[PDB]
């Protein structure tokens, strides 16, 4: 939830996931799901979005309703922010464990320092069980099994109430007195010096003199029981592996992109160029985590959420086997409820109309070729 | 204009400009003149000049004389700011069309933000024509028409001259009654109440729910006749599309250079390795949109302005075919008024004294190759 | 000195200064030492460093007990600040010459701006003789040559003596009368325009013409004198030439790194993959200014700071020669008091506990590669 009121535009031209999978639609309690897939870097980053040099991978979902037990970027576990280069693709793992029961939109997301949010596909889970049966054990080096759950939490329960109790036991120790007009009158009349006598005073002292030993007492206490600590981890992690992927042997141009601005769909001329992989054809046009698919080349396995898959949503003038070498310029139309329902028709309100998307090519052996296409769009109202 | 005053250092390590050409040197009005060449960017970008991460291709003249029909960097157009990296060489081309009759100085020039304007070299080209027989047709997508000179002119001047004559009423209704002298011994004397009756309280009521209204019906009716608008479409062009050049089969290095201070020319020693290619010789020497020539060697032939053009201003000691493989030191001499002229000896002011060009190496087929140079400069006063 | 206070995460991770040398241990003054060696840029650079666009290469003593004669980074001198790329290698040497007779700590090192001192290993060198035998000659493009160690000094005390005796002399001409009660006495009667005559607007009016035409007068001189001068020369000097390195044909993993926190010793667990250039063997582990070595593969000859020189400190589980190929899991106990000497155990207060260090393997022939290796350090305490 959030990416329908982004700006189209921006969702078009950041970062564009590719194939993903989840290991399970439904879970119980404790079990853990997991969610990879690729994203690539748009090399056009938009310029109101600071570059990626801190960048974030993160879940999206209502709150803690599940755990994040890990991440992983290029394999590496990334609990803290890290660089991301433009134009680069890489292979991220997030792995959940099930807190609270119920249907849970999910989604992966990176956040970009001086940038924002950059939701990718959600997909429906369900969690079933009771929440009181979620447990977090995590093992410390001084050798002590936790449950993160309630850890601590009554150390905290306590000091806050005893500082919460001397600090109402001082106001009260005033408080059995006139408080407000008496002692407002007194002092108006010049009879301040009253208000306070000596026991007040070696009052005052005492309460002084025992918070100021109660807290050296504490800390001295706290450090022989916790002999062994560490400062908060912190910092960017530099140096994330990215993916060396095949060249596209495929080369497309886009001649012109267009929608019809009552409109539910998008048109675009393309030049494709075999430059081998024996006879291709387009089997697959993703832009803002919509996919339009051609049935007839390519039908998705994966359980891609149903509200952003269009398996026949691609529409191709000739779709025939694009002999290597091959120069075919064709009329492609992107077709679907999803262009108006995920507000991606919004781009007549946007600063700068023009898209970003990626095509996916099948020869006959099923090798998948992804060619990356940007141009501007242009709104038809005739 | 302008590029005199600014230091010669700057001029000289930012961005070389180099073969140019001018369609036509004199048009009349509505006629097109294109201007193309590449720009290299010069690998030691001076440190108080920003990155060209941000940059506008300009057309430098006293004013819209001439209107830019088209711009494109790397063969697209570039109607916004653009990014480009340092070390890396485009071309440009940019369609004007001629509005205003005279002789204009035309120049081409980067605007870099946080840097300030590059300007590169200028040449005059003639206007003939009446300034009324200029015509700005654009077509929009709505199907209508327009001409840019003139259009929504009549609007603008209906709506602001009915605002100004609303508040000049407005201003008059009190205006006709005395207005500062009696009602200040008014106000004084505690009569304040009396200076503002019913009927002005009435008058403006009436003026604020006037106003208030015809401002909502005014928005409709703004709405209705122009039902699709989009805002104003401004960003960042990042991907352009940079030269692959053949890496220079020649290698020279900067052993010395040095200027008189009094002094026209610039003296060098280099020392030059042919790396094949066939026996080469020094042509000409670009230093600041000054082109310093070996008139043996190489004839310009494109109308370079002629201010900053030396036929004969490259003196090499021995400019004689150099051997593939052959490493010959030699002193060239780049001596011109232009020196003086586009007070390029004004690095004797400069707090960095240090310079960089282009040489041109042609061998015996006409074939060139440009080699990239920079060194410190070293006046001398002796 | 001032390298045992920086983070251990922060020494460890910044810049590697690997091979090095000194011309001479004991110099006599006016005599020249020359501090060669290569400095690696680590790629996982600090977030809270900024990255080194400006960088200047110092060298850290006690003050000028030496004077810097010249500083090349990659053979080019660099008087200025330069700019570094992340991940390469550089070249750097430096001549100094004597000056003051002592024992001094000299370093090599990166002040890097936005980040701050980056200290290298420091050699102890003996400086013989008296500090009033030092001279230091330069000639001017004037013809022109002088001794900096007394130059202008004369000038300077001159002119700043006289215009402290012009303003003695105005204080002390007001000064031979009564100077506070009185004078406040007769301005609170009302009798301040007694306390100042025609003739003291006299001597005002001829101090402040005397003051203006001394100012012009002296200006004009100077200009007079030295007809020839230049701004100071600043800037950031691009374009250092990096190192072209053999890439390592051996690859190593770091499984795990631990240390022990009373400790005086670090472990780690790594798999190395031989790529050929014939059975290897490792024979040194560089961490920060430290050196751990394995006698029988490797021995210094280089006079490396002793302190920082672990002759013996590499403890390898197996040592034999890695033939091509082989992928051996080895445990390395890198050992010695430096380690605690300095502070590189206080990575236990670091908010990163991540290391980075180089490691040196040999083959028979004594051909050497270097491998770049950086993980997480997991301190134990049990
Ligand atoms: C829950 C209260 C709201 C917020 C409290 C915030 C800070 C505390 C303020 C008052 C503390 C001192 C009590 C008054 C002097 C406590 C005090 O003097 O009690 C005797 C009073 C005074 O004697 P008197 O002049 O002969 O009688 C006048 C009132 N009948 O008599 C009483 O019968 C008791 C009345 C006082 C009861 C108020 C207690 C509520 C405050 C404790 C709340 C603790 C929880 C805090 C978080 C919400
Ligand atoms: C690092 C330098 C210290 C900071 C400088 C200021 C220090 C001030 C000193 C007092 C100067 C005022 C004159 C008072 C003369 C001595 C003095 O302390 O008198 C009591 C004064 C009231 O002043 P007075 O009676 O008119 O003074 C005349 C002689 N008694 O009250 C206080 O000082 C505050 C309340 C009583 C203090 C008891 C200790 C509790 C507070 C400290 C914590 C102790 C427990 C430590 C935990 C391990
Ligand atoms: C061109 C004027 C300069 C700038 C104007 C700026 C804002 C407007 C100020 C005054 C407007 C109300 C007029 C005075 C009450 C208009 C008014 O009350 O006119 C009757 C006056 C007053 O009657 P009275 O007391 O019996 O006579 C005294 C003056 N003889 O009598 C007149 O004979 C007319 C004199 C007033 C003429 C001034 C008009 C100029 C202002 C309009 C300019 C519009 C263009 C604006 C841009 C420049
Ligand atoms: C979103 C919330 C609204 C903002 C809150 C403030 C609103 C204020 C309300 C009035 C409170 C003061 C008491 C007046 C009582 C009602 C009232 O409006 O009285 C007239 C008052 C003068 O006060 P009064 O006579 O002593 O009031 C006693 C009873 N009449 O003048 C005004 O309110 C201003 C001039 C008359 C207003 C006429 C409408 C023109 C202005 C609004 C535009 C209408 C056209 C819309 C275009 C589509
Ligand atoms: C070294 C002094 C410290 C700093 C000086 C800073 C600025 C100068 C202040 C005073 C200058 C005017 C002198 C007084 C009027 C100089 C002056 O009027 O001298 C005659 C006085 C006055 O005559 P009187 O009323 O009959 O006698 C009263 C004092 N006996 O008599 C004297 O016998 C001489 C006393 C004055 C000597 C003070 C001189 C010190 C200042 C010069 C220092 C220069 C070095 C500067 C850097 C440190
Ligand atoms: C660029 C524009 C200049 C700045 C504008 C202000 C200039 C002010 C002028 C004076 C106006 C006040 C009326 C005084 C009338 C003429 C005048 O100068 O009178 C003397 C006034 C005192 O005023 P007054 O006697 O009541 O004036 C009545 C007629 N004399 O003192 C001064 O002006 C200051 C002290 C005397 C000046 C002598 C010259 C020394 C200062 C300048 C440097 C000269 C040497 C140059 C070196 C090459
Ligand atoms: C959350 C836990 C709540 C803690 C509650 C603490 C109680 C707080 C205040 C008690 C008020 C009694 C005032 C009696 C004066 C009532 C009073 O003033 O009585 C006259 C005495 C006469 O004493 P004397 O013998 O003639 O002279 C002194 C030596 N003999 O004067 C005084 O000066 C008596 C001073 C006594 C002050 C006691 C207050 C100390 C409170 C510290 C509390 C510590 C916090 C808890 C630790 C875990
Ligand atoms: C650029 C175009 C210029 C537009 C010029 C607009 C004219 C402006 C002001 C007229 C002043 C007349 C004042 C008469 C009070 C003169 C006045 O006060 O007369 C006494 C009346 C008595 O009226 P009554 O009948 O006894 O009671 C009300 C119901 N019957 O009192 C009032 O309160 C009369 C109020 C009348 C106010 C009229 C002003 C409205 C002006 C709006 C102009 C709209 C803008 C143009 C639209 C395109
Ligand atoms: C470090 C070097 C130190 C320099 C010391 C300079 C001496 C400073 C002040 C002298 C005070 C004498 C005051 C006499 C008034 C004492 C005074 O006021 O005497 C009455 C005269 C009467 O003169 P008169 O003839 O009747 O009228 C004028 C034409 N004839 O009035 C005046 O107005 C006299 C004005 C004389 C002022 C002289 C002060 C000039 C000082 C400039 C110094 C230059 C700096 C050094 C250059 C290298
Ligand atoms: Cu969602
Ligand atoms: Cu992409
Ligand atoms: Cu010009
Ligand atoms: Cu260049
Ligand atoms: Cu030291
Ligand atoms: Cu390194």
């Amino acid at each position: 939830h959030g990416e329908k009121s982004q700006a189209a535009f921006m969702r078009m031209r950041t970062i564009h996931w590719y194939d993903l999978s989840w290991s399970k639609e439904k879970v119980k309690i404790n079990e853990t799901v997991e969610i990879k897939g690729k994203f690539h870097v748009f090399e056009g980053w938009p310029e109101t979005v600071d570059e990626p040099d801190v960048a974030f991978l993160n879940v999206g979902m209502p709150g803690p309703v599940f755990i994040r037990k890990e991440s992983y970027i290029g394999g590496q576990l990334v609990p803290r922010s890290v660089r991301l280069e433009i134009g680069k693709t890489y292979d991220f793992r997030v792995v959940l464990k099930a807190r609270r029961p119920g249907d849970w939109h999910v989604h992966t997301m990176m956040n970009v320092q001086g940038g924002g949010p950059i939701i990718g596909p959600g997909k429906w889970i369900t969690v079933e069980g009771s929440m009181s049966e979620f447990r977090n054990p995590v093992t410390t080096l001084t050798g002590q099994t936790v449950d993160l759950e309630n850890y601590n939490e009554g150390n905290t329960y306590f000091w806050h109430a005893f500082w919460f109790a001397i600090g109402v036991a001082w106001i009260g120790y005033w408080s059995r007195r006139p408080i407000f007009i008496p002692r407002l009158l007194m002092v108006d009349a010049g009879r301040a010096d009253e208000l306070v006598s000596a026991t007040d005073r070696k009052v005052a002292m005492g309460f002084l003199a025992a918070t100021i030993l109660i807290v050296v007492m504490a800390m001295s206490s706290a450090n022989s029981k916790y002999p062994i600590t560490i400062p908060l981890q912190a910092g960017t992690m530099r140096g994330m592996k990215p993916l060396e992927l095949p060249a596209p042997t495929v080369s497309v141009k886009v001649e012109d992109a267009t929608y019809r601005v009552p409109g539910r769909a998008m048109r675009m001329k393309l030049t494709i160029t075999n430059h081998g992989n024996s006879p291709i054809r387009l089997g697959e046009f993703y832009t803002a985590s919509v996919r339009f698919l051609d049935s007839d080349v390519y039908k998705d396995t994966t359980g891609y959420p149903e509200d952003l898959l269009a398996e026949d949503g691609l529409s191709v003038s000739d779709n025939s086997p694009l002999a290597p070498g091959e120069t075919r310029t064709v009329d492609v139309t992107a077709s679907d409820a999803a262009w108006e329902v995920y507000r991606l028709s919004d781009i007549i309100y946007d600063p700068d109309s023009r898209f970003a998307g990626l095509l996916f090519f099948f020869d006959a052996t099923g090798n998948r070729q992804v060619v990356q296409i940007d141009a501007p769009l242009i709104p038809s109202f005739m």
